């Protein structure tokens, strides 16, 4: 006869989202921190960057996660980029060029617990 | 007596939306990078043109997925449309013609982990 | 004794929402592609057409699913128009008249995976 | 010993909302179709009527569920009224007066799949 | 030897939030109706009223429920006032004093079948 | 041999969210009722008080709940202030100065059935 | 024979979410409060804050959690930071500087019951 | 994508017991003392392990 | 990252049976009067522990 159950220890799923909007100058290759991991779960999630600075004239961004910048992920000023990974636990932009442009942040926090 | 569940390994459902604008203009042929994947996991979702530009002026845009072009997925200024696929790795745009155009891209990513 | 469990493939629910904003003027009866469908799933889902144009002047627009045109389905401005249905793989929109107006299309897709 | 699992046939919960807003004015007692039902489900929801035009000069309108007026469903210009219901197949509207009225049509589409 | 399974009929749970806005004028402790219930399922929810009429000038309303007034429900201009219940099936107005008040009335519906 | 199955009663979880914006004026220490609980359920919830008065002009505004003050909770005005709470019955607001301020009260209801 | 279910006691997760503005000059190291913790749940979530002050005047602001500054999280005009934590009890803004800013804060509160 | 599982029993593998993703795979047997499982491949596989008991006393 | 799980019974450790998280491990016994679990590393893990009692009288 069975004793007890082993049942299982469901977990609430959390799928949250962030957006905000900053004015990216030259930085000298120094990553501005945008968010940062405190805790010990594992975040998957999309990052999406939208530049829209004045075309030919406003800096570009580079996003960098984890501390290594991601490959080729430059976006030019009238432009967005999203790029979706796993294992997130610090996202930064770094600004390159001359001017200031209105570079807009959204990313999306998907984990369990 | 059974020993132990085989129970499940239940799994979180991750449904996001992205939305921007670009200006796009004439490429020559080559593809703008809009969304990538760096993950293993399988995602499915639909992905939506729509290109604001003055009427018959503006340049034209395609989609390309995986890396090759969607059969017949061109749209004209004033004009929106909407494809959804499974086993979406990769979007990008490609714009043709003269002048700019205001195009808007949407995509939802569906998944689970 | 029971070997293994049966259990389940527990499926994720995609309920997405789309929606765009045409200029449509007079086709000459041909269908204007506004969603396809390049999945194996089976989708539901219910389908809005609204015509904002000038009253009595704009041109009027058509439904067509499945490359079947939908009995009646035929809205004048200042209307709209909203159908259910099941097994759907394409929407597309056939303007008649003269002039342009100003057409919002929306439309649900429903499935599971 | 059993042999296989009875289980279950999950279905999925659709939950979906529609609001559009219309023109309305003398259509003779003939309905205007609003929204219908080409599937085998069974629907439940809440349907709201609000009509914003002039108070004591634009039309009133009637809705009509299921080909059968709704018993004293009749909205004068600034009110708004719902009805919750099962089983609906049809929603149409009956505008009677004179002039034009800026009338809103919202409702709820519930069901399983 | 178990013979089938007992299982269950799991249910989908319905909440919907309804807004609308009246002018609400002096309507002699007549109610007008709001909302009402042509099922047979159980409704709970919140039912909030919001009186933006100008101070010490516009009507006063009043909420009843189920054709009984609520206790003390009475929002003066510059107000709202929120009530939570169960087993609701209508929704009532009764607008008191001199003038016109822009009156919003929102409403949450939660059940299941 | 069993005979039925104990299985479960599975509960719905409501979680509504509620926002108003009142002229708060000076009400001699009489709580102005916002919120009452008329079910038997439990409900927890956050609770948000902001007042957007002008600065160092406006009254100043206290949360009251369960007919007790809660301590050290005086919004001043360009401020805001949120708590999180459980078994909440009632909500009502005090103000306390000079003049009138327009205080935004928002509060989340959430509670299972 | 098994006699009753071990079954579950299913729990019900709240994720509510937050925002707020506030005009934030000099406190002398003293932390503004802005959430604190009354129950005895285990709470966890993203706090986001952004200071759109005017660049080079406005002060900066610091976050400070369960009475103990986080490192490094000070934001100067123009930007905005996020951090996700887990075990979260009270949230408060010191504000360091000359002039005022407005700076909003928002946080997700995540958790079960 | 997942690597594949093999069956290892009294020391020996089992002749051709490899399982690919998507798949399960029985096998009845007399005088079992040990169960062992030797992964093979690229990345991780979710791999479930069930076995029968079946002695006297 | 979870701390590794050992079984004693009887007041002794068995031998080698340590379980590494993303793992399961079984053993059959007899003449069993007592099991317990030892814990090490850093942090907590969801530890589940099943056992049969088999027996006359």
């Amino acid at each position: 006869a069975q004793i007890g159950n082993c049942c299982t220890e469901q977990l609430c799923c959390v799928n949250d989202a962030v957006c905000c909007t900053i004015i990216l100058d030259d930085t000298g290759g120094t990553a501005l921190p945008i968010w940062d991991d405190a805790t010990t779960f594992v975040i998957n999630g999309t990052i999406m960057v939208e530049n829209n600075g004045t075309v030919g004239v406003g800096p570009t961004a580079a996003l960098t996660v984890n501390g290594t910048a991601v490959g080729g992920f430059v976006v030019a000023p009238g432009e967005c980029r999203s790029i979706t990974m796993n294992d997130i636990n610090s996202i930064a932009i770094v600004g390159a060029g001359t001017g200031t442009s209105s570079v807009k942040i959204s990313f999306s926090i998907n984990y369990k617990f």
